[PDB]
């Protein structure tokens, strides 16, 4: 395991940090501490800590509290090896449509939902960790507009709400290697049938 060689430094930004479209933002193991921005709670005016256009991608980060408003995607990025120490109002939001993937990393202390989709899309989420969450993945309430969910090789602790939630009839989600402990209704989909494994 290489450790990045940003490792133990502390990055303190005052504005959300934007990743252009077929660039990679590659922390090396840096920490990030967002000030001005937000205090992570559930107030719904902070700002992202990333903003990562279509097409963007980010690697190696580790987001201390406050969390703010997490990482705002718009569409075909790959987050990978993103540690939210202390998920602020959101994690992630997808914002826009297209793939966007969350492979390796780990998420804390979500007093509400881990990923937001707020757009059409295809979500993956692949060899990742999240104790202590209301809910992992949330399809903006009351939207019926398409997603596709895939949870692979994820561990889950400690889930207040759900796993999932959606509005959508047409929305789904497939799970493969999903491991859960302490959460009561893992998904709230119109109905059942919107959930599969493979
Ligand atoms: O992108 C965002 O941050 C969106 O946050 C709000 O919406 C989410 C969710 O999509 C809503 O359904 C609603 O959620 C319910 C409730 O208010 C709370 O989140 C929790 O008890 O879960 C409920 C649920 O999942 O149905 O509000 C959510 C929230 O984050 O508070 C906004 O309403 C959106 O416009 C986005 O800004
Ligand atoms: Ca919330
Ligand atoms: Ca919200
Ligand atoms: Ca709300
Ligand atoms: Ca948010
Ligand atoms: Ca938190």
């Amino acid at each position: 395991h290489h450790v990045g060689t940003n490792t133990g430094g502390v990055l303190v930004i005052t504005d959300t940090i934007i990743v252009k479209s077929g660039q990679t933002y590659d922390g090396k193991g840096i920490k990030i501490i967002a000030q001005g921005m937000g205090d992570g709670s559930q107030s719904e005016n902070q700002k992202p800590i990333f903003k990562l256009e279509k097409g963007a991608n980010l690697k190696n980060v580790i987001i201390g509290a406050p969390g703010c408003d997490g990482i705002h995607c718009y569409g075909d990025n790959v987050v990978e090896n993103v540690v939210w120490e202390d998920v602020g109002e959101d994690a992630l939001t997808v914002k826009s449509e297209g793939v966007v993937e969350v492979i390796g990393g780990s998420a804390k202390e979500a007093a509400d939902a881990v990923f937001a989709l707020n757009a059409p899309c295809t979500f993956k989420v692949k060899n990742f960790t999240a104790t202590n969450i209301g809910k992992l993945v949330r399809q903006n309430g009351n939207t019926t507009f398409k997603v596709v969910i895939y949870l692979e090789d994820v561990t889950l602790n400690n889930v207040k709400s759900c796993v999932a939630k959606s509005d959508s009839p047409v929305s789904e989600l497939w799970y493969h290697n999903l491991n859960v402990n302490n959460c009561k209704t893992l998904f709230e989909f119109p109905s059942q049938s919107q959930i599969h494994q493979y």
